[PDB]
DNA sequence: ATGTC
């Protein structure tokens, strides 16, 4: 019998540790089109250019770059490309944070969101607004440790949770890290912003390659 | 195993 979604339903945003000061200084993740003060890009430029022009067909509309992106799993295919040094970024996985929240927290906060059933740049991706439609996602695919094939599993592992324009730091519940050295550095950065929520910092080597 | 398509 096919797996269901946990409730609350965790959502994950990966970013380089060099960006955490900018996230705390703004008090939020900003969408790409909101010009976040990022220090370190870990993206593929050629797929960023697709996101730059990919329409979001549910309200509040706009394009994929108008939304702060999350996945429904850690240990993403994106993180594999970073781990293997396939990106322009050559620093590897160790300085990449997993920022964790939930779908339900976003809804309760009244923030506009959409989600997809597969990688959002695919022309056949379905888009949803109602958390009951989390039943449309493939939770086997989302949880799969081996995702390279078959193709439908590879697409559906990359179902995305999309928050319009900005995501408030106070909705982050956990920062997951690869190593003790990165966890310590995360805590030093948080202590420079004493008015900000300090989520638990957890070493989760099984969220990495 | 997996170099986001
Ligand atoms: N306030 C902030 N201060 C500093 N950095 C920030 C802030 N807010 C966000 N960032 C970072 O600013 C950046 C916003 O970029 P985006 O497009 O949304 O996410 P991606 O680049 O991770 O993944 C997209 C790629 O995945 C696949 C395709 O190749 C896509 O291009 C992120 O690093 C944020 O953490
Ligand atoms: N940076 C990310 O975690 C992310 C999540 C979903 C899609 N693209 C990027």
């Amino acid at each position: 019998m096919k797996r269901t979604y946990p409730e609350p339903t965790p959502i994950y945003h990966i970013t380089h540790i060099d960006n955490l000061k900018g996230i705390l200084r703004m008090g939020k993740l900003l969408a790409h089109n909101q010009s976040p003060p990022k220090q370190r890009s870990i993206a593929y430029a050629h797929i960023q250019e697709r996101r730059n022009r990919a329409k979001v067909p549910q309200p509040p509309g706009g394009v994929l770059h108008d939304y702060v992106p999350f996945y429904f799993c850690p240990r993403s295919p994106m993180l594999y490309a970073i781990y293997s040094g396939a990106t322009e970024y050559q620093g590897g996985q160790e300085p990449i944070l997993h920022l964790v929240s939930s779908a339900q927290a976003v809804h309760k906060a009244g923030l506009p969101f959409v989600f997809t059933d597969r990688h959002g740049v695919l022309s056949h991706a379905r888009f949803f607004r109602q958390l009951e439609e989390l039943a449309q996602l493939d939770w086997e695919a989302i949880q799969a440790s081996y995702w390279a094939d078959p193709p439908e599993l590879r697409e559906k592992k990359q179902a995305a949770f999309l928050v319009y324009k900005a995501f408030p730091w106070a909705l982050i519940e956990e920062i997951a890290v690869y190593s003790q050295r990165v966890g310590e550095e995360v805590l030093k950065i948080l202590k420079q912003f004493p008015e900000a929520r300090r989520p638990r910092v957890c070493i989760r080597k099984d969220w990495y390659y």
